[PDB]
């Protein structure tokens, strides 16, 4: 049972040919968010592997807790960590946790997807925001995502986040559902 933090990037309409990464101040009317949004690999679909915990305004930018739950992807991630070379080439030799320090390294960025500004400009008919992806490329304003097993230490490793900042995030975090949260709809191509 794996918790994920970080500062997000704000994507409009990813993937698609018309995708433009958004200003913080462009959502945080929206914010924040505290029913559990789908955490899925780089904006597809078919990879959720858990689910947002909050999504909060916060001095620096927009920081956001999960949850990675999916069986399927822990398995797979926890075997590719102790058994591959491939896993290990870009990390520090010898890790203590190397789930850990693998998906650290292999998805560092944390991207939330919204509705394209321009329905931001005058009240949005529907929801702001689909999905958060972990993602192999494509960081900018996010900061790397921290991967732990308990929520606490995962919000301290951030120093840009306030003692209070980081007491609001934890409040909603322990509110929320762990294991009444859905099974993700991830699969393992192996
Ligand atoms: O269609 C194929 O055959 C196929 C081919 C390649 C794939 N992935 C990458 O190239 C790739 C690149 C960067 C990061 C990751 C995430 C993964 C890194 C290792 C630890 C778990 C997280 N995957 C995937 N997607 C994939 C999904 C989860 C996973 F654990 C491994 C691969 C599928």
């Amino acid at each position: 049972g794996l918790y994920v933090g970080g500062f997000v990037d704000v994507v409009s309409c990813p993937k698609l040919e018309q995708e433009l990464y958004l200003d913080p101040d462009q959502v945080t009317d929206y914010l924040p968010v505290t029913e559990p949004l789908p955490i899925t690999i780089e904006h597809l679909p078919e990879t959720e592997v858990g689910w947002t915990l909050g999504l909060f305004q916060v001095s620096h930018g927009i920081f956001c807790t999960g949850a990675i739950t999916s069986p399927a992807f822990l398995e797979l991630a926890s075997r590719l960590a102790d058994t591959s070379h491939v896993a290990r080439a870009p990390v520090k030799n010898l890790p203590k946790e190397p789930l850990l320090e693998i998906l650290h390294t292999w998805l560092p960025g944390l991207s939330l997807s919204s509705i394209h500004p321009r329905e931001l400009s005058q009240t949005p008919s529907g929801p702001v925001f689909q999905h958060v992806s972990l993602c192999a490329l494509g960081r900018r304003r996010g900061t790397v995502a921290v991967y732990g097993h308990d929520a606490e230490w995962v919000v301290s490793r951030f120093s840009s986040v306030s003692k209070s900042e980081r007491a609001h995030i934890l409040q909603h975090v322990s509110s929320c559902r762990l294991e009444d949260l859905s099974t993700p709809n991830f699969v393992s191509p192996l």
